[PDB]
């Protein structure tokens, strides 16, 4: 996992590859296409190019490396956000709290029973399903936090 | 994993719980406490807390339950964000363009050469280290999607 800090550090360099996205992503294809010809078959629109010259003359490619910089820069973005609230949850239950992933069942299936008893024509089988898969990979995504930091729980 | 219609059920019952966050949070931890009293001695504020009415009558559970529901919203909020972004990816790529995790490091690997030519300047060592991992953290999140959907990627 990266820190609190590399992850700023990633949101920073992606502002600069947006401050020119289709010279980025231009210049990571032809990267890509000329350190590893065999990928640039995967491309019906683009195999016909056979030199950086001419990947560099097609519109068409420079279109589509700002297309993946775009994709990839948004999730990304939406990684960081997600870690930024798991990591203080998983250090501070991990180092200072101390708690066993089994807790965190436990509260999830307390968290489960109260939303079927509240709210039980919202929360049939199938959105009962739901939340318990939801709750399950909240804890799988706790428990590789508590694995970097070494704690068992 | 979660399907996107799994993901969609899961935020539109937690509408349900923020309408009265304080309210669920209460019932959810006495749920917790009363099943499983070794969660309450986790906690060195309530531990001497012994009745349901006791519990009902503490100002600070009740501020804790929402807090914990609080943090939980936006993880989960932040989670399924993420999920909506990087799962179309996976399906396409796994499905229709058959590109194996490979070429996602080779694709990768021209990522950081680019950002290193054209910031001479900025993207040092331990900048060029997050990125690495941030790439390698989507390489994970992709494979993970690859095996569900089936996909040896
Ligand atoms: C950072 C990694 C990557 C990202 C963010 C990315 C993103 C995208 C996006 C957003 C699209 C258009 C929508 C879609 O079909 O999903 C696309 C299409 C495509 N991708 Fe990727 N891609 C990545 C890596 C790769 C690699 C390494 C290959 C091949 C070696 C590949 C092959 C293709 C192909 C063949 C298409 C369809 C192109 C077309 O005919 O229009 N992608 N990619
Ligand atoms: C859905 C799962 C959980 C969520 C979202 C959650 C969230 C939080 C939040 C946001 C705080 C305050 C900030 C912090 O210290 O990190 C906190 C504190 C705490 N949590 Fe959790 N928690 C969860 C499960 C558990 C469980 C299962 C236990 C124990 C059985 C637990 C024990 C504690 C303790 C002891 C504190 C310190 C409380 C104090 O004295 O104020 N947590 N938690």
């Amino acid at each position: 996992g990266l820190s609190d800090g590399e992850w700023q550090q990633v949101l920073n360099v992606w502002g600069k590859v947006e401050a020119d996205i289709a010279g980025h992503g231009q210049e990571v294809l032809i990267r890509l296409f000329t350190g590893h010809p065999e990928t640039l078959e995967k491309f019906d629109k683009f195999k016909h190019l056979k030199t950086e010259a001419e990947m560099k003359a097609s519109e068409d490619l420079k279109k589509h490396g700002t297309v993946v910089l775009t994709a990839l820069g948004g999730i990304l973005k939406k990684k960081a956000a997600h870690e930024a609230e798991l990591k203080p949850l998983a250090q501070s239950h991990a180092t200072k709290h101390k708690i066993p992933i089994k807790y965190l069942e436990f509260i999830s299936d307390a968290i489960i029973h109260v939303l079927h008893s509240k709210h039980p024509g919202d929360f049939g089988a199938d959105a009962q399903g739901a939340m318990t898969k939801a709750l399950e990979d909240f804890r799988n995504d706790i428990a590789a936090k508590y694995k970097e930091l070494g704690f068992q729980g």
